[PDB]
């Protein structure tokens, strides 16, 4: 479900980001990941999924 | 708009609650108000409006 997709998507995005130079991770990507994790912690897994799309559009 | 409705609704609910004995304010009403204020602070005014409905359904 959305809860499962949210957790998997956070891991997926972080997997991609972990292959970037840390000094080249854009701030907007970090902000989007933290929004996704905030919404995940609030139980709003649908909003987590929407923040992950922002995060994916922030990847170089 | 929703931002305006959210702020007005928080004030309205608190106005009703301020006319209750503090020891008789139900915990679920407090929790709903704090969720509404959290979502307001996050800029999710539509979700604030939905938490206010929960708050209103919690009034004695
Ligand atoms: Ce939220």
């Amino acid at each position: 479900d959305d809860k499962a997709a949210c957790a998997d998507g956070i891991a997926a995005v972080k997997a991609r980001v972990e292959k970037l130079a840390p000094e080249a991770v854009p701030q907007k990507l970090k902000r989007a990941l933290k929004i996704a994790e905030r919404e995940q912690g609030e139980g709003e897994f649908d909003e987590c999924l929407e923040a992950l799309d922002d995060a994916k559009r922030a990847l170089p």
